[PDB]
């Protein structure tokens, strides 16, 4: 019966070893301050649902383990310059950027760039956090801390954004998911909707460009790809190196879910196309307590996270998935007035891609 | 929040468990030999996968306790004569039977039942074990330690067997999933086939009789009613107060499944009727290891049970379900030169069941 260990103690790692259990793999959730001696490090293939940490009793041991699979592709996708160079060398569509140096540079970046630059400071940010969309009279609400720790991006308008994930297997197979669109405020992803068939265009667009990193990368398990969707075509944003939130709707809506396909890639089992045959939905909750009475709606999924609910976090999400595109849209309906009202828009946006 | 605990440390356990995590719900399997000590019965609900049971330090502390659910019914369930009886009660259809209490009944039972005589052990009986099928020259295989201990039935000629799984709530609401296509062959069940709607009359029938069950009992949660088709109509086999492999489909072929609508039943959450829109097909694995290559294929969903493997034992069970019957019927060719020879016959009643 393998044996994983999952580096990181988020809902990620909780998922992973819910899929894993009745594929009949074990998994182990370590966070980064576990005590080692514990840790079945030695017996297990080792995995991780974060990218960049800290040296710790755990992290020292971790880094002789000859079995930590993609350990070296962290840090160049943990790191914003380096992921941008990535994409830069692949010839890879993605928004006009540089590192932001010092104060002084600022000229030649509006110049170079246009009206409003997207910065984003190297490591470390998520959902929004490190991000600054400033004008060029705006520049000095940026912390001086930033310079030298941040790239500067193109702002751009793209009509959408969608995610593409999939996986790499040992032998260098790959499979993929349909496309996911993504709605994301303030900075946070709130839903996520998918279709069996998304534009053919769209997708091998983003295939091509998926299978071009994980084949540079030598990666093997799953990666999503966030891209933005312009009239000449998709642009890369930013990748994942692991089981991404766009793509819990895979838990219900696919023969084959994200985490169990992870698990398959790392432990060397087979890779088939994963079977998508009607949309689903997925709408994330943050910071809001469980309400069961959404379980009074049958076609809803509750994937609760048991995470101390607090302002902004991810606590859960609710998955549905029907041919019947009706009842997803009814679901959704009742689902409104059984959620805080910041999540109306999310959900009308969710119920709108099948107008 | 919620805290279960069930007694009993088998694969029913299991999924109840891995059923209860992403809801919420925190399930703890407890074996009879478990240290009353270790266990939270204080703050739990209490289930069981079992229906009978030893004196235990453990189950010594469940006597009498108020948190476990049904905990009456189980005795009156758990004996064939107290459950026979019950049908009785409700006149409801089942097989002609007595207590055999000796030796000298036979001919008499003969003369009343016919031909065949179904011997079945009052209790602990499961997969067969337990049963003897007797003609009137041999009753003498028939230990004696039988004699009082067992009852005896009619053998029934039925053209098939369909199990109903459901459940009832505490306000006596009640749910249920269509009629589920059961083969046992050497006692035990090897495969199902559930479709969305089944002969109607024949749900109907089901359904009003387990009601007036579950209602008569005051049973609360999830209970599975096996059934013999006849021409004048379904007899009742025999009850099983809990989830039944005949309802593992439901992992993947309903909104809801079974372990989910128990843990909702017994802790008052919501019971909306799961939805069922496409076939689905449950081949149980007995006595066979794991063979990753069954994951070439898709559609199949691996329930390992994390048992040792021996003769007879069920180990796992593989799930399959899609709209497309063509695609089920493909998926099953394919699997069986991916399984022991023991397997085709079942397969190929499921493919048949698609024909
Ligand atoms: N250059 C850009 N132009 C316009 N919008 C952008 C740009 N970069 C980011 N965004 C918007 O910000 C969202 C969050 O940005 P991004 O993924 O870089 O940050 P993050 O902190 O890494 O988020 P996370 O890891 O949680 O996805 C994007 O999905 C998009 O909505
Ligand atoms: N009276 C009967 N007539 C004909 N066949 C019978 C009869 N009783 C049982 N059988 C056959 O034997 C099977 C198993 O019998 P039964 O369910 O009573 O045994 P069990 O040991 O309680 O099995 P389990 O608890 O594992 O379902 C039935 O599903 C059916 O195939
Ligand atoms: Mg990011
Ligand atoms: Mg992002
Ligand atoms: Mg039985
Ligand atoms: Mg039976």
């Amino acid at each position: 019966m393998k044996q994983v260990c999952v580096l990181g103690n988020g809902q990620l790692g909780r998922m992973l070893r819910q899929a894993g259990e009745p594929l009949g793999i074990a998994v182990w959730p370590v966070g980064l301050d576990a005590e080692p001696a514990a840790v079945p490090f030695q017996q297990s293939v080792i995995t991780a649902e974060i990218e960049r940490w800290p040296e710790t009793a755990l992290t020292r041991q971790l880094a002789r383990h000859p079995a930590f699979v993609n350990r070296d592709v962290f840090p160049i996708i943990a790191d914003r310059l380096t992921q941008k160079q990535l994409f830069d060398k692949l010839h890879l569509p993605t928004a006009p950027w540089q590192l932001l140096a010092e104060r002084s540079e600022w000229p030649a970046v509006f110049d170079r760039l246009g009206e409003l630059a997207i910065v984003k400071r190297r490591t470390g940010g998520y959902d929004g956090r490190g991000q600054w969309r400033l004008r060029a009279n705006e520049t000095e609400q940026l912390p001086a801390e930033c310079y030298g720790e941040c790239i500067v991006e193109q702002g751009i308008n793209f009509s959408g954004e969608v995610s593409l994930v999939g996986a790499r297997g040992f032998d260098g197979s790959t499979v993929f998911y349909p496309l996911t669109h993504n709605l994301h405020q303030d900075g946070i992803l709130r839903t996520s909707v998918a279709f069996p068939q998304a534009n053919a265009q769209q997708q091998a667009r983003a295939e091509e460009m998926l299978s071009a990193i994980m084949q540079e990368l030598g990666y093997v398990g799953v990666m999503a790809m966030e891209c933005f969707v312009t009239p000449q075509g998709l642009l890369i944003n930013e990748l994942a190196p692991r089981v991404h939130n766009s793509g819990h709707w895979t838990q219900n809506g696919a023969s084959i879910s994200q985490f169990e396909l992870h698990l398959r890639a790392i432990t060397d089992l087979p890779l088939p196309q994963p079977v998508v045959n009607n949309p689903s939905v997925m709408i994330n909750l943050i910071g809001s307590d469980v309400n069961y009475d959404w379980l009074k709606l049958p076609l809803v999924h509750l994937h609760w996270y048991d995470k101390e609910v607090r302002p902004g976090r991810k606590v859960g999400h609710l998955n549905l998935t029907d041919s019947d595109t009706s009842r997803l849209t009814a679901t959704l309906e009742a689902l409104i007035p059984l959620l805080p009202p910041e999540y109306a828009s999310g959900v009308i946006w969710a119920q709108s891609k099948f107008g």
